[PDB]
Order: structure tokens, then C-alpha cells, then sequence
């Protein structure tokens, strides 16, 4: 019985060409997944990586935040 | 190499008094656990709940949601 739900993550990194890097690859596995759950407007601008999300509900979200915070570490791993 | 990582969350609920129950459960659970890592600012204000989370890294950020989102979703099921 949970209604409208929204999440926002920012992250800090060493080089912009290391935020460029982390942001720009997590993107290719985000474009490579149609049928997402449930709403996203990821974006890098500096050395921050910005993640804003939405979920029909409490868990339409949690498993997705998981999904991408690993994917974001999975990206830190090759660096 | 993820320097500081932060997620602000907001949940809107049926009754400004059905959310008051969840706060209280979770808050209890967030507080029947001193030594609680990493950083959590739990504030019920209105029909909305705002879970502020500051962490050491993506991973820190990550698991300090699951157990806490899965607490919220727990409170939800005793109603």
C-alpha cells in the first residue's frame, strides 16, 4: 500500500575523465536494457554522476537502486 | 574510487497518519540498532517521508538502502 516513490543519487570521483568514464559506460548498459523498472534520468556533468529514479512502489525501486549501484561499482572495478 | 555518495528519498502515502505508523516502525528499527552505518537522516514530515543517506561509497550507499527499504516494506505489511 505504497504510492508514488522517487530516489536521487549523486556520486563523487577523482578525475572528470574518471566520472566521464564511470558515467559513460553505465549508460551503455542502460540503453542496452529496454523494459526498465521503472523511471530514470541518469546524468553526468562534472565528476558527479547523477541518478534520479521512480517506482510504482516501494520495491519497484529497491531492486533497481541495487541494479544500478552495483553496475556503477562494476564500472569502478575496471579502473 | 567513488569519493562521497548520497541518496535523498521521498515516499508519499495514503494517510498523513498511515505514514506516521511506518515512520515509527522503521525509526524504531533504525534505532533499535545503534552502531548504525553509514549515515541516515530519517524524518517524517507530512504524507511524505524523507530518507537522507550519506555514505562512504556506492556500496555503502547500496546496502544501507536494502535493509532500510526492506524495513519500510515491512512496516507496510503490518497494516
Amino acid at each position: 500500500k505504497a504510492k508514488r516513490v522517487q530516489a536521487k543519487i549523486e556520486m563523487e570521483f577523482p578525475s572528470e575523465d574518471v566520472a566521464k568514464v564511470v558515467y559513460e559506460a553505465v549508460l551503455y548498459e542502460h540503453l542496452s536494457v529496454p523494459y526498465r523498472r521503472s523511471e530514470i534520468d541518469f546524468k553526468l556533468e562534472g565528476k558527479k554522476i547523477i541518478l534520479d529514479i521512480k517506482a510504482t512502489d516501494s520495491s519497484a525501486l529497491r531492486g533497481t537502486v541495487n541494479s544500478y549501484l552495483r553496475w556503477i561499482k562494476a564500472a569502478i572495478d575496471v579502473i
